[PDB]
């Protein structure tokens, strides 16, 4: 089921749709980040479809006005949109064609509504820079941009420089009791574990393909299938199952790149940081060790 999303959740989902559809056209990716959605750019049609489904705007045959209303209500004290305009676009979007559910059908009505209320959707869905940043400042429990998911989780459970923490940095795993909470936080933050507590196999494979690995899909599937996990330590156990299946070297190569990208989800969509560079990763991992005082 869908529920209101915080600015980190929307930014995560937006970046995932952009990566899946931009097709190495960075100028088109730049337009999407600015929400310059124009039917006339080839790939934009199916990108909008990805975006509205991921944001809970589109479900069955047409849009869901009560989802958009729920998203507006969840952050009305911060989105800067009047109650009149809020309920307006919810109903205004829920009067769309849709019906069949094609890319060009949903994108046409979305681009049409977006241009009639420019900037309002970015505010309601917490992608507007001022709305996003104010929410982050008032909600320290949400991971903001500029800090990695592992560092954000690590600061909750470990003292900087403590031995168990530096083992996590060095080997990606720890036997100490705090690692159950930490790996639950990071596996969920990486979306390897979904909100409902179940593993997302495709999300793990995204991390492998990001570092240009290709033959290990059926290896990950077996690790998950044969894993004996108890609900008290569910994420930790699946995390260790993936660790053992891939081995430390490959597992950490995947995790290090996930960590670097988690500071700003648009990382791979800028051209200079669009390609995995194993040589550049060494100094990035070193800087993250230093940040943790390890
Ligand atoms: N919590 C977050 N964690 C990681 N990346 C985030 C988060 N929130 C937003 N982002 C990313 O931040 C990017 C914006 O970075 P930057 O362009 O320098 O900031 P701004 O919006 O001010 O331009 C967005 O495209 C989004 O992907
Ligand atoms: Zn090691
Ligand atoms: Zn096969």
């Amino acid at each position: 089921e869908w529920s209101p999303m915080d600015p980190e959740e929307v930014a995560f989902e937006e970046a995932k749709c952009m990566e899946d559809h931009f097709g190495n056209d960075f100028g088109l990716a730049e337009k999407w980040m600015k929400w310059s959605l124009a039917e006339s750019d080839g790939k934009t049609a199916c990108y909008v479809k990805c975006l509205v489904e991921a944001l809970g705007m589109y479900d069955k045959q047409a849009f869901q006005p009560n989802n958009i209303k729920q998203q507006y209500e969840a952050y009305k004290s911060d989105n800067g949109v009047d109650q009149t305009k809020g309920d307006a676009i919810a109903n205004e979007l829920g009067k769309i064609d849709a019906k069949d559910g094609k890319c060009e059908s949903i994108a046409k009505g979305f681009i049409q509504v977006n241009n009639a209320n420019k900037g309002v959707l970015e505010k309601i869905y917490l992608l507007d820079s001022s709305v996003r940043d104010a929410i982050y400042k008032k909600n320290p429990q949400i991971k903001p941009k500029g800090i990695s998911i592992f560092r954000f989780c690590g600061k909750q459970f470990y003292q900087d420089g403590e031995a168990a923490y530096c083992n996590v940095r060095k080997h990606g795993f720890s036997d100490d009791p705090k690692f159950i909470k930490h790996s639950n936080c990071t596996t969920r933050g990486m979306r390897w574990m979904k909100k409902n507590g179940e593993m997302d196999e495709s999300a793990i494979l995204r991390g492998l393909h990001a570092v240009n690995e290709n033959g290990k899909d059926d290896v990950v599937k077996k690790s998950l299938q044969n894993c004996k996990a108890k609900d008290e330590s569910k994420a930790r156990d699946y995390y260790k199952c993936i660790y053992d299946g891939l081995g430390e070297q490959l597992f950490m190569k995947v995790l290090d790149y996930i960590e670097v990208r988690s500071e700003n989800y648009s990382y791979r969509l800028r051209e200079a940081t669009s390609k995995y560079d194993a040589n550049a990763m060494r100094s990035k991992v070193k800087a993250l060790d230093s940040e943790a005082k390890c």
